[PDB]
């Protein structure tokens, strides 16, 4: 059997409710051997081990647990045929994808999660877990980046998005689709993702301890830019804008951005709309602001890129290219 | 024929293109009387009269903008047979929402735009505008709230959104669905909003001349609380979240809107993810702390209602009800 | 609590799975009187009597189920205060439809299956019966038509479709969307649908012990037209075309329809494409040809409501009319 | 500039009716002069050479027609830098994953259509006309298969369909996802078809006048068996089962399959289901009758890979491996 690694984060798979056919819980109370017993069947197809690294809820997921995840993944790519990582739905989608840029391990490395707390009638963890750890365990996920394995659905960690807040269907690649759909441990994969990811990247996170600031600021109809003026006062290296349609700002937000840019803060134009990419050539002269268009990364997932950019320069058109590349 | 009044406030179908097959372009440079003569189809079905109330791209949408509607609309509403406004898609959404809550007009209001400039090549301008005449002059589009016609679609103020950055078919009511479908100026209705909307609400806005400050912060993995901070120092009357997964904060996010929210800003935890409701009774105890959850609205809709809230109670319980009714 | 009936027709939330690791497997094999022995938490929201009216596989529903079905629950209505009907994934659309057009109870009546076999890790069946008592055993979900719940959703009958093959989330109303989402037992409901349901409808089946003998053929490049041409010799009441695009026929099946259409055959014109209406007024002249135009009924819930007006009148405008109005 | 032929076979792409605003039009009525004379900015980008194969209605689409294509893109591949096949949208996806599999020219080969007529208000197809040459024009869309540009986006032939009867935005690669957007002549290409297509399949249709015969039937509640036999009668090479849920048949239409499959008539499980896969190892025990599953080709799609295996062999088990690859 393949030696498979779950290194566990918490989040709602690790969750714990009051009663099976109420709502209330919290993410992140069961440890990861709890997880593993809880599904027999994974020790027929895989030599599973767990270590717990944090046990959180994601919406409490920073900086210090991803810096350790690419550490612990990069040090024991050679120990495993492939990790599994469970995690808290709510910001797997920014994990999935620091990982896609960081990790140098080309050998699987799956997220999984749950939507529905693992005390619950119809609990979605079990099989999303079985299925993670199929996935993980099969050659032909391999060299496809960190993978996202949610309702019988292989994902890219770049796509990949939470589109629903409850349903069990929620996580989608919203611009380019999945990779693969699983039946009876059996994955038919037609696609793989084009941008460059793991191994490919100049992202090495080895020798950091820490990563740039970046924020993110809201735009809507009389949007405030005091959140904007907060980032630059707090000397952020980089903001993530989620403009209204193709990365459009707010007149406020707009100057206070164009000035902070000019001062060699990172600007990236992304969008809060959840699909498509936020272009070049449309209403906003980037080169004129020294703006970088996010494309089809929606905000938190442009805060990623721009955060790993941060540590190779800090040139708007070098950010560009890096944006048009990852 | 029935009179229809189109209220142009810019966007991009009044948005002129650098060229044809170029995507470069400005929102709101087109005059009013120019968009009408463009299709002069319009004469056969209405008796169309045109007044230019602003001309902005509606990333610069704001308060002055919306007050100004909702007054002009109730002050003519005896004097048309249907209102089409002219809108830019950035922040549409918002508009159609504000006006769904405030005009005690029971004529149709239908909101219009374009994704392409009037100078591109296969414009959807022209029969957008076409098709939200002819829905404003239908009989039944009366009692149906402020409507948003794009695509052949007739979408409810309330749920729609704009859902991709640059396709012509972006606007969706990802919730619920549409109220009808457009075929050679046939509207089969098949849906009414259940929400209070327009005549049945108890928001008036005729003698207010500024609205409470409401804004979003978003949530992501290391979130600042800063953009928080910055508001509630500012004395924002409301702060709306824009959370991950159901609702869900980031821990530092977390306890600077609990002391807000205890010291008498209204917090609405709403969420960053395009579909489905911030319930109640998940992760966080809205109860103990005195946060409200969106519900279905979206964080920018949500900001909406709790500005219209605010000019009736401050009480979270009160506004609670609000977000449970409208 | 409420009086709830089950009436059981078999599907895969009676459906024995091989096991847990395994989606091959039987559907129709467990009992009425052994399901809220399986979900005790029912007896937390209703008196549940459960019988059994027969044990299938949906894809083997017929004529002969529908109508039972249908008299059971006219004649029961007044016994219970709702009803809940397990049933097969595979034609739970039609069931749904047909109900929806000759149940003359306005009490709830909810469909509920399951995509999942009964043994598998993460069932959805027992979730979903849950929240099918829940719907029934709720107030608000009366004069709504025949519903059905699936994945946390309330959809109705006349719009719900199975859009996936093997996916939990696969019952969506494509065209206008769903009724209400489930959470927590409480269900918000925004809409409900506008076409004529249960006791508005003309169609009594209460006399029936059978039904008009309606069919459908499929449309494709270089399509036989021996499909169409053995339902007209097998003296078919009706013929309703699966068509490519706006219901658009391939030349000789256009051809052995506008003569079956002349000798009078019932000719509906309906779309393979998955969502939108079949409209009148594209190529097809219908009035010309003596066709009636779906709408947004796809070729089995066409079926249907042609079996049912065939049953009131053969005059193709009347049958239009019909098809205009549920 | 590159040199571009377009072969026009008709559609509504080439249809007019007498209005801009009424619905009604014949396809195939403009020649592919007048599409080209249409969008001047064409000779901008490439030098475009235009024959007229046929001028029909897809609705008339036919084996002859797709041979004639074949052969002439395989013929005149050395002639030209690229194709663009202007094409009616309600047989569209048919004919592009035939080009998809019998097509050995590896240049771009791009279809397209509109889903307006060319005489309507915001008519879409001189757009799609113009992205489709820029999209055959561009040497990233070499050795991607048959591709579909629609509405800005480009769509690998084999998982193309049309979901929608009357929308711009109806095509949609509804399993897997589309390969690029165009954004201002520009695509953002992130995925390539991983089945095998053009040069790497073994079909070769350079010496066929005649394809196999091939239909399709439909499986509902109560389904006739007639359309099956007047198929198996007539001497059918191959029969495709749009089948209900996950490839299932109706009791009768299984029968008369079964059957047939024993006599040497090759059986597809297909499903009228519009996504996900026709999979083995559900309800239906493929081994025991000769039945080949479709997995996640549609009906229409289906037909075609079986008539093309059909010219190589008549082993299920073989046709199986074949549904397998390609
Ligand atoms: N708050 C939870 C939600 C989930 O896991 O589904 C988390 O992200 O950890
Ligand atoms: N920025 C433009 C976009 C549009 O109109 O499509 C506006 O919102 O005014
Ligand atoms: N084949 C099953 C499908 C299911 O219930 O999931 C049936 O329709 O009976
Ligand atoms: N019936 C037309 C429809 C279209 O092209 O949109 C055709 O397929 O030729």
């Amino acid at each position: 059997l393949p030696n498979i690694t779950i290194l566990a984060t918490g989040g709602t798979i690790a969750g714990g409710g009051d009663s099976a056919t109420k709502s209330n819980y919290t993410a992140g109370k069961v440890g990861v051997e709890n997880l593993v017993n809880a599904v027999p069947q994974l020790k027929d197809i895989a030599n599973v081990k767990g270590e717990q690294v944090v046990n959180i809820g994601s919406q409490d997921m920073n900086d210090d647990v991803w810096l350790t995840l690419a550490k612990k993944i990069n040090t024991d790519c050679d120990k495993t045929d492939g990790f599994v990582i469970t995690h808290g739905t709510d910001t797997m989608e920014e994990t999935a994808y620091f990982l896609d840029l960081t990790v140098k391990c080309d050998k699987p490395v799956v997220m999984v999660g749950a939507m529905r707390p693992s005390t619950s009638m119809s609990a979605d963890g079990p099989f999303n877990l079985y299925n993670a750890v199929v996935t993980a365990a099969d050659k032909a996920s391999a060299n496809r980046g960190v993978l996202v394995v949610m309702n019988d659905t292989v994902l890219d960690g770049r796509d990949v998005t939470k589109t629903n807040t409850t349903d069990v269907a929620t996580f989608k690649s919203v611009n380019y689709g999945p990779l693969g759909y699983i039946h009876n441990g059996k994955i038919d994969y037609q696609r793989t993702p084009a941008r460059k990811h793991t191994s490919d990247t100049p992202f090495d996170v080895s020798k950091l301890n820490e990563l740039p600031k970046v924020g993110i600021v809201y735009n809507y109809a009389n949007a405030s830019d005091l959140p904007a003026k907060a980032l630059v006062d707090a000397g952020y290296d980089g903001i993530v804008s989620a403009g209204v349609g193709n990365g459009n700002l707010y007149k406020t937000v707009f100057d206070t951005l164009a000035t902070a840019a000019k001062n060699g803060t990172a600007v990236v134009r992304s969008s809060r709309v959840p699909t498509g990419a936020t272009t070049q050539d449309a209403e906003v002269d980037d080169a004129k602001y020294g703006f970088v268009a996010s494309g089809t990364l929606n905000p938190q997932k442009a805060r990623v890129l721009l955060q790993l950019a941060l540590t190779q320069t800090k040139d708007p058109q070098q950010i560009q290219q890096i944006f048009n590349q990852y």
